[PDB]
């Protein structure tokens, strides 16, 4: 089983108008949620959607704007976001410098998955 | 409830040695698991500790060592730890700037309280 993942910046997967790195699959890891590193880059903005999954950002570098329904957040390394369920998020970066943000996500079925495992 | 919280530095709590801002509570947050940022300050390490619950870093900036049961994993910058289950391990920092780092933790107790959380509300 491996403790460590060295990130690797050369293998970013561009998805939903950005560059990210996800958490799994990580084989012997069992978690109750997905997660991915993820870079919105400069004067970009990421795609819109809506979902029911539990999800939350953490502001890692740069600044952003995040739009959550129709309202607006300045978001900068520190600050926490709960995207609420049904909700049309995505991100907004107008500065020339690389935003970057850790999501973690999670529903029933996650969770569920996670303790089937764990018995198994 | 809130959406957002802005990060206050100032407000973080010391434990384990280290300045950490926990995510919970937040009223109306339902999550299968805790977590924290936390900063290893400049030339210090952080409380050694063992624990039967699951453990992630998310390394978020600086460089530091995470010693697993002695043997160091060095890390910067977008590198993730998995903690094994009842580890002895800590954060040494040696150098001149904050590392920071986000911990993710969970057991059954926490996701089982989670889908417990669903049902009621
Ligand atoms: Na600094
Ligand atoms: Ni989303
Ligand atoms: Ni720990």
């Amino acid at each position: 089983m491996n403790i460590i993942r060295k990130m690797d910046w050369d293998s970013m997967v561009h998805e939903y108008d950005l560059d990210g790195s996800r958490l799994l699959p990580w084989e012997g890891l069992n978690t109750p949620f997905g997660g991915a590193w993820c870079i919105v880059r400069p004067e970009t903005k990421s795609f819109r959607h809506s979902h029911n999954e539990y999800e939350l950002f953490i502001v890692i570098q740069g600044n952003a704007i995040i739009r959550i329904n129709d309202e607006d957040f300045p978001v900068t390394k520190g600050d926490l976001i709960i995207i609420p369920l049904d909700s049309e998020h995505h991100v907004i970066n107008n500065n020339q410098e690389d935003f970057h943000f850790y999501t973690i996500w999670w529903d029933k079925e996650s969770t569920l998955n996670f303790l089937t495992r764990l018995e198994q």
